[PDB]
């Protein structure tokens, strides 16, 4: 039985998911730093 | 038919695409922060 060598399709999905989850994390962190600076 | 393994060229291109878009995006974020700090 074929060993689970990585496919192209699953690789593209996980890179986009890693990019989208980190960009949304950047926007969510940028919104916290903007909101924290507004109170000072 | 062979399972579509992620080629070396296929992996490198998606690394560069993810990195250069990363180079663009974070630099685009700091210039907004620099422009926002210039108006306050």
């Amino acid at each position: 039985p074929f060993p689970s060598c990585l496919s192209t399709v699953h690789f593209i999905i996980f890179v986009v998911v890693q990019t989208v989850l980190f960009i949304g994390y950047i926007m969510y962190r940028s919104q916290q730093e903007a909101a924290a600076k507004k109170f000072f």
